C-alpha cells in the first residue's frame, strides 16, 4: 500500500492556475467500495474526483483523487488529510498534506545573462540563459515570453533546482531559450518570468535586447607616421 | 435608501493580498442587532463578519464587512448576494455586486518612458512615467519598487483609467514616480509593475536606468600631422 | 434640491477665446413657472441663453444656459448667482458661479517625453505624451499641433488634473498623442502647448522630432 501523497510544486501551482491535491495509491490490486475524501480542519469536507481506471499493466489501482481548492486554504495550514478507505484496512488511510512552514525565505535574484559574441559569430543559433541564483525554498518556475505572447514549452528548457556551494541554504537554477541568430540580431525582446515564493509580487520578469551589453564607448586613436 | 457597495476591484484585491468585499447601507435608522452576510447563491453565507464602522453624525451609516473569500471563486462568475435584516424592513433587503462577464480580456501594452534630459539638466528632481495603455478591463494596479524592495505609495501616483483615443474598448493609465536627480545618476532598477487579471501571470515588469538606451558614443582621436608630407 | 452650477473652466474660456457661462437646469418641473437667475451683482442681465435643452424623459427639466462675459471681468470676482423661482420648494436655491480666489499660481514646468524604445521595435502604434508639470490651480488645455496645424480632438486624450505627490500645491496632467511608427521615422516635427494662467504668456510651446532624443554619438577629433 503505497500512498504517495506528494504535494504539488509552486510551479505547478502558477502552470495550471490550480490547487490539486494529490492522494495516489500504488502497488494495490484494484477494489471496489473506495470512499476517498479530504478531511480539513472545523470538519470541512469539499472534494470532486475523477480519472478512475479499472485496469493497469502494473495491477495498481489509479485512484488519483484530485480537487480544486483554494490557494489561501494551503496558506492557512488547513491540514488537507486523504481518507482513502480501502476495504483490507477498515481505518481510513490518514495522509496529511501541508506547507513545511519553519524553511528559510529568500527572494531569488534574477540575471538575463546574453547571448555569447562567439556564437553569434557562427550565425547557427542563439541561446538566451536565464541565470536565478538565491532562492531556499528550490521551488522555482521559469517561463519566457516574446512581446507579451508565451512561447511553446519545448523552446525552452529548465534545469532542476540544486544547491549553491558558496550558500548552503539558498538554491539556483538556469534556463535557457534557442533562437535563431537573426531573430536575435531582428530586435525582439525577450521575458524571463521567474516565479517564486519568496517574491514581494510571486514573479520577477527581465528584459533582454540588442542594446543590453553592446560597448557604450568606441576609443579608436587613428595615429599615422611617415617616421620610424 | 440608497443601496449600493463597492465591488472588491483587481487593484485592491492585489494590494492588500486577499479578496475581501464590503456591504455598504445608507439612509437608515439607528437600530441595534445589524446582521449582514455575503450569501453566496447556495445558500451558505461568509464565515465572519467584523470591524463595523460606526454611523455618521448626519445619521447616515458607511459601515462596511470584511470576511476571507476564494478568489477564484468570486471571478469564475458567481455572484454575491448579501442579506440586509433590519427592524425598518421587516422584508430582507438584498444586494448584488459583481464583475461583468463577456468583456474584452486584452492584456496591457507597457512602455516606461525614460525622462528627457532638462529636467535632469534642472537641479530639482526627476519624473519617471510608466506609460500603461492598451487594456481591457479599465481597472489596473501599478506598483513601483526600488532593488526588488517595495517604495511607499507616497512618492508614485497612479491616474486614473480613461479610454484609448484609437479603440474604444482600450484604456490607458500613467503612473509617475518622482525621485531625486542625483538618484537617477546613480545606478538604479526602478522597476515598474503591472497588476492586470488578462496578463497570463498577471505582473509585467519593466527595468529603465541611465544605462538604458544610450546609443554607443565614439571617441575617434586621430593624429595626422605627424607625417609631416613623408 | 440640485442644480448642475458648473463653473466655466480655463479649458472652455481658452478654446472659445470667450467665457462661456453654464449653468444647468435639474430637477426641476418641466413645464412649470422657472425663473433663472442671469444677472451681475448690479442686476443688469445678459443675453437670454441659448441652445434650450429638449423635453428630458424624466421628471426633471433640463436647459443649457450660454452667456458672454469677458475676461478680466470674470476675473474680477464679481459673483454670478445662479436662482430659481419656483413653486415646487418654498424658497429659491441659490448656488453662486463665481471663482475662487486666493489660489496660487506656479509656473507650469513642461518636458515633452520621447516615444519608449520598446514602442518603437513592437512598431505597432507610437504614443507620444506630454507632461505637465509643477502648475496651480487644477486647469489645463494642453493641445497638439502637427507642422503648424493642431491636430484633431480625437486624436489626443488629455488627462486629468491630479495633485502632486511631492508638491500638495501643484498638479500633473497627460496628454497623449497616438500616431504612426513610420509617421515618428520621418519626422513631422510635432509640438506641445500647455495653457495655465501663471504663466507670462499664458501658453509655451516645445518642439520634438525624430533628431531629438538623439544626443551626441560621433566625438571625432582632428589634432596636429
Ligand atoms: C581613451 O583613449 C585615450 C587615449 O587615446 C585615453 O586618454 C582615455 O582615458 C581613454 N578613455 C577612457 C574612458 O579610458
Ligand atoms: C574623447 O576623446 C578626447 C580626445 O582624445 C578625450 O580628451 C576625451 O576624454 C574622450 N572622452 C571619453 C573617452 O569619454
Ligand atoms: C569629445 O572630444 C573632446 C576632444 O577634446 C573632449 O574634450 C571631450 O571630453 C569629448 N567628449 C566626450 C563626451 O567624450
Amino acid at each position: 500500500i503505497r500512498v504517495f501523497a506528494i504535494p504539488p510544486s509552486f510551479a505547478s501551482i502558477f502552470l495550471t492556475k490550480s490547487t490539486k491535491l494529490t492522494c495516489l495509491v500504488t502497488d494495490l490490486t484494484t477494489y471496489d467500495s473506495v470512499t476517498i475524501s479530504w478531511t480539513r480542519q472545523n470538519g470541512e469536507a469539499v472534494k470532486t474526483h475523477t480519472n478512475i481506471s479499472e485496469s493497469h499493466p502494473n495491477a495498481t489501482f489509479s485512484a488519483v483523487g484530485e480537487a480544486s481548492i483554494c490557494e489561501d486554504d494551503w496558506n492557512s495550514g488547513e491540514r488537507f488529510t486523504c481518507t482513502v478507505t480501502h476495504t483490507d484496512l477498515p481505518s481510513p488511510l490518514k495522509q496529511t498534506i501541508s506547507r513545511p512552514k519553519g524553511v528559510a525565505l529568500h527572494r531569488p535574484d534574477v540575471y538575463l545573462l546574453p547571448p555569447a559574441r562567439e556564437q553569434l559569430n557562427l550565425r547557427e543559433s542563439a541561446t538566451i540563459t536565464c541565470l536565478v541564483t538565491g532562492f531556499s525554498p528550490a521551488d522555482v518556475f521559469v517561463q519566457w515570453m516574446q512581446r507579451g505572447q508565451p512561447l511553446s514549452p519545448e523552446k525552452y528548457v529548465t534545469s532542476a533546482p540544486m544547491p549553491e556551494p558558496q550558500a548552503p541554504g539558498r538554491y539556483f537554477a538556469h534556463s535557457i531559450l534557442t533562437v535563431s541568430e537573426e531573430e536575435w540580431n531582428t530586435g525582439e525582446t525577450y521575458t524571463c518570468v521567474v516565479a517564486h515564493e519568496a517574491l514581494p509580487n510571486r514573479v520577477t520578469e527581465r528584459t533582454v535586447d540588442k542594446s543590453t551589453g553592446k560597448p557604450t564607448l568606441y576609443n579608436v586613436s587613428l595615429v599615422m607616421s611617415d617616421t620610424a
